[PDB]
């Protein structure tokens, strides 16, 4: 009876959100890579559950939350193993080839990636746009792992990787740094192990120029969804450790000033029970394109018809 | 890529105008028959999709349009026969067994019954008010197609929410229905004719009628689309009907209503002839039907459009 997607609350005004999308990139002549002007600083936070009485807490939970992938996160004390930082929520994402895209999506706006419009930027960005830094990187991280002229053609494929071709390629760890160079804001993904997990920063932007609350987001299984907060003492941050989070991309000079990164591109605090913590953004959306309320006043309704 | 009913485009809209119908229902202290105060006098039009590539026209048919009862009853020349009116068109409805309100629910507010609000507004009325005179018209109209008191305590028991969820209802629910809402009902198809709301002064009635069809033990609304005209905008009151033509079945009237049935239309409903093709070739009647008025904060007509203005961009 609940809808499966937050968006389904009010498809005419998902449809509003995503027109809004495309025009608010910028494409320079110049080389320097596309951006959002102004849609990457919003966030989204789920509304609060608890008031509602345990079993049909658990019926919006099933419609909304990704069960699985929150289980397995927490039972491996990758997420909210911390008690005084917030508890954060798996949304439902569609693994359709292009998950990364619907849960950064979904994480600002509320909407997934159904246009192909985060998609074809990344794409656009990595054809139009001077990759030979982002390539160097790659290369870089690559060989930390590990003569030849088959690292140009390994590029190549990534670069095809990000088109709209066959439902779509899966996109792996150097298309989330290109992204948050494409957003200006960082990006967290919480995960097993699956190299995925780390802090994707937007070093070809000066911090200043950046939005500084991350994209969190959760990874197991080849899937992507989006970590939210929800809206209810505990401090609002994501902890970036005890083991450091690994710094995705970084040349040598940039590894040696790691801390001092962390603190120009996020804000960092240090948590009680010392180890440190990204703050994350508050629900900023506005009402025109905010879609948690109105799924929110769905659940009232239905809340009220459920009790006797 | 486009949802199945209109409400699905703005759920959160839907959702405001189904918490919006039971509150506007007047309980009277005075015996009267409770009533809607307000929203009964709107009424809802599809948009117009001719600008479409036949394609894409298709695609959209599809969803919203019940196109098995759109067929037969233009088949049969019942619905769309008359040239010189606008087209009506069977949007999908529910036979989970209240269909009757799903579709008139439909007709005026463009979502379906489903918190119950017109079904227990009829059963309310029939277990609650005076049905003396209810049940008096439904034995005469019974008796002219041919033990009372035991058929007539089933068909309240049928108006109640138990035990194909529903059961479903008959042509004396309707009649109360259309009392219930101050405005008349056509039903285009025995249930099928003019249910007027004989229990109210013309007056104090909405005289623009819902449309229903109707087939196969199943009620859908037959409403208008936002056109450029000529055409006018009004349903027949009569049958192409094989040979002659022939008035629509006024249902649920006395003798003395009966013998001043043409008047009883004329108070009721908007009543206009039509220029009849052949013109001594003339004038059959039709009753005018209601613009489209439903407010934007509850029109869900507007979004619907939307998605398929978006998804048609796409599609090209």
């Amino acid at each position: 009876v609940l809808p499966q997607a937050l968006y389904l609350s009010n498809m005419r005004k998902a449809v509003k959100i995503r027109e809004r999308t495309p025009e608010d990139i910028f494409k320079p002549t110049n080389g320097i890579i596309h951006h959002f002007k102004t849609m990457h600083r919003y966030t989204l936070e789920m509304f609060r559950t608890c008031q509602f009485c345990p079993q049909f807490r658990e019926i919006i939970h099933k419609a909304l939350i990704d069960r699985n992938i929150q289980a397995t996160l927490e039972s491996q004390k990758k997420l909210n193993w911390c008690r005084e930082v917030r508890k954060l929520v798996a949304l439902k994402t569609n693994g359709d080839g292009n998950c990364l895209m619907h849960a950064t999506s979904q994480y600002m706006w509320g909407v997934q990636d159904t246009d192909l419009v985060l998609r074809k930027a990344l794409f656009s960005t990595l054809k139009e746009t001077d990759t030979r830094n982002f390539k160097f990187r790659w290369q870089l991280e690559s060989l930390k792992s590990q003569d030849t002229r088959n690292w140009n053609d390994e590029w190549d494929n990534l670069i095809k990787m990000a088109s709209t071709d066959t439902q779509y390629n899966s996109l792996e760890e150097i298309h989330i740094f290109v992204l948050c160079n494409i957003l200006r804001r960082p990006i967290i993904v919480i995960s097993d192990k699956l190299k995925v997990g780390g802090i994707y920063l937007p070093l070809h932007w000066p911090a200043q120029e950046c939005y500084r609350y991350p994209i969190v987001l959760g990874y197991d299984s080849h899937h992507f969804v989006p970590l939210v907060t929800l809206k209810d003492p505990e401090i609002r941050a994501v902890p970036l450790v005890f083991e450091d989070l690994k710094v995705h991309f970084l040349t040598d000079p940039e590894n040696e000033m790691k801390e001092k990164l962390l603190k120009e591109y996020l804000m960092v605090i240090e948590i009680p029970v010392l180890n440190n913590a990204a703050k994350l953004d508050e629900a900023n959306l506005p009402k025109e394109i905010n879609l948690v309320d109105d799924y929110f006043e769905l659940v009232q309704h239905e809340y009220k018809k459920w009790q006797e």
